[PDB]
């Protein structure tokens, strides 16, 4: 389903994103390069991270105390960051905006 | 989204389950109550265990070494385990199999 | 409030419990020597270790992972095992059947 | 259960809290949003943080471990800090003074 | 690149494997559909458990801590047990022989 | 039995402790409510930390790494720092200093 | 401070132990060469294992989760088990009856 | 096969490396000395830290969750830090450009 | 330097072992080639496992917590069990005696 | 066993160590009194803390993940950092330049 993604440079994409996919493996299926999954999506970095816009934090799935551990090591966390290869998309989240986490 | 439930007593019945709640949420809320979900979901107990389908496997995200912790708790364990409220519902899990798992 | 406790040898007791006290504080005061609380009800141990009457599962807050792990220890865990010293007194226990868990 | 809460804005309002929940539940029943609960009060996050008046420390349980954690990731942090979703609402608690903690 | 498989059944074959993948998605890509990758090859289960014929020991890096305790939970560990999904494919293991651990 | 303590202001005053007590619950009992004891004395927060004068070092018993731990959360650690709820009292205490940490 | 401690042959010995000293020092100063203490008082092993008669668990302090992990190792647990380099020699213990847990 | 590696003065010279070596030991072979090894490729220190030219991300496996433990400890990681004790040589690292990272 | 080891199936090699290396690294160097040394000694596997001669535990250093968690896996642990790797030489182990442990 | 050891001041000693003892231990023998030893070498705080000279870390063996991680804590760790009390004297160590690291 749709979700807007802003790159760190302020640029805006809208993307089709499969269900059952993580964020992680959409935004990489649609060219955002710049989102590294140096773990390769096994919640052990925090190269996914993404701050989620705050009207969908009820849309997602809770997060889990690996990933809030793994967010909390990056100096731009925020309360509505999550890792975006812990989110499994699915029609809740049509219409999702999500910023890549500025690096580290 | 459509997901074929075995019970504890072998009896199959086929459940609605809403794109977004977790498994574990759309089996109690279509009424199946042998369930325990002791930790309300947070991924620190092992009753929520179900045995999905070997079918299905490839179409959920990779368990987590949390999850798999938790599952070695189990006697009833196999290869194909989960714990259902990690899994979110979507619709790439249209036809799901699971059987609950027998207690402990 | 009135909390009902079988001992390991069968027998019986209702004892009035202070609110806000844990299970394991109240079930002491009440004389149950032999529950051994010999972590003090710090949860690192597993020897205030009850079994919950299953109707009241939903009436105590979730276990935690701490809670779950220290439980699994046990050989006489079972799905409504708690330790006593993690639940907190309060009106919505009314009632409570607990059985002090073997030993070990 | 009349608990008084002092919102971000410093702002203060007394709300009334049912037995046995958590104070986190007992919060966003009672229509203060303010808190984000973001693990769904699994103790896996420190976004149910609260600031609790000093009288009220001893008629609490003893903070744990994983809540230790959790509290000290906050650059707001103070020696009263607890997690919402890890006290239970009982009659103890009548009167109790909370403050909803900054973000972060 | 070349790599000598003993199924469950006992049967030998040999597959071709680029460098650079790990064994267990060489031995998936190469249809081995036997072997399970639980949790998508970040060493946190232990299906894409093999037994590593000994005269190879010395041509594969160490194995990790991580590594070690996730075999231990495995029934049919031995010490030349070895998780694919930690082995990178090179050229040193011309030849590597190996078979499919059995089941949990 | 005899320990003096210097609080928060500087000020030192001599009390009575039992022994078989912790430092923390003598310090308590004796009326030094500064200390706050949030964990209720199981080691797991740094609340109960004080500062033992070096002359008394050797006659503590080594402190463990799950204090060491604890102790490094806090910005006014020194290599004197221990916590009290780990310190037993006995008459090779006779005597003893310490002072009451500073908060955080 | 008077001790009375069983060794595995079944045989009893009062000892007299330096308030200060752990039981475990105190036991190997009195002669008793049975107990090894491997990591020699440092918490990481189970070999000063002793079992503590019921009449004492209230005069000791708590059990650490690391003394309760250590101890669990050991086929000869008991829920009186306490690791003698863990407790500290007092007044409190006089006439404290222990015995060598068989080894293992 | 052929690495770049860029040494801490901000020169650079390409090497060749064994296929099936760590890129830790194939670095230290071609003797650039600067690069400890402290653990020896155990992956228990930071010390052996590159940082890994941006276009070879994709051709290095995945990251680990104890390697990016270790690597947080460094003032010096960026998101494309690597430690080379956890790099196998193999022919899709041909060409690979690395930078040793400064000290600490 | 003197070593007496004993092998598995009983041979007694008596050997010189040079300082500062590990005693895995001796015994190997001496083409003890039973000894699998699977993790390279880095403490993350329990295959250099030996059986130390009692009259020789106090004259090694201390085990640590780690050594001990991995002996423990070991089905042959004894009280005397140390992994050889954690083992340095040196003078004082002149004329030591070890047992190479069962596999497994 | 001749190890040069500058203090903090700057002072430069050279002493004779026994082989067999650990370096803090060989340091407060010849009574070097600046190190506190304060969990009694079981490799638990960071107060043995000496900085290596860069000509003898590979005589020295590798250090444990365990070590590693507590002389993190220490704002004065320099890649050649040990702690001393997990350093066993041998022959190969003769003539060592140790410098004792600065409190904290
Ligand atoms: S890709 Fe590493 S945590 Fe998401
Ligand atoms: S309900 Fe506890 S882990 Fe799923
Ligand atoms: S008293 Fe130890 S866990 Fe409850
Ligand atoms: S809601 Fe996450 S810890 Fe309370
Ligand atoms: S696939 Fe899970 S550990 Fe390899
Ligand atoms: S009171 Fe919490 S650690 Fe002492
Ligand atoms: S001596 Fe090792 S734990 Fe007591
Ligand atoms: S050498 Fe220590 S982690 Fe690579
Ligand atoms: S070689 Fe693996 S622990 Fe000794
Ligand atoms: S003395 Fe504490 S770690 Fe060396």
């Amino acid at each position: 389903t749709a979700i807007l993604v802003t790159t760190r440079d302020g640029t805006r994409t809208e993307i089709q994103a499969e269900p059952g996919l993580s964020l992680m493996e959409a935004l990489r299926d649609a060219g955002i390069d710049e989102l590294l999954a140096l773990c390769g999506g096994c919640c052990s970095c925090a190269t996914c991270h993404v701050l989620v816009a705050p009207a969908f934090a009820d849309r997602l799935p809770a997060l889990s105390g690996d990933e809030n551990d793994l967010l909390d090591s990056s100096d731009h966390r925020t309360p509505h960051s999550r890792l975006s290869c812990q989110i499994t998309i699915n029609d809740k989240l049509e219409g999702l905006e999500v910023e890549i986490a500025p690096e580290d």
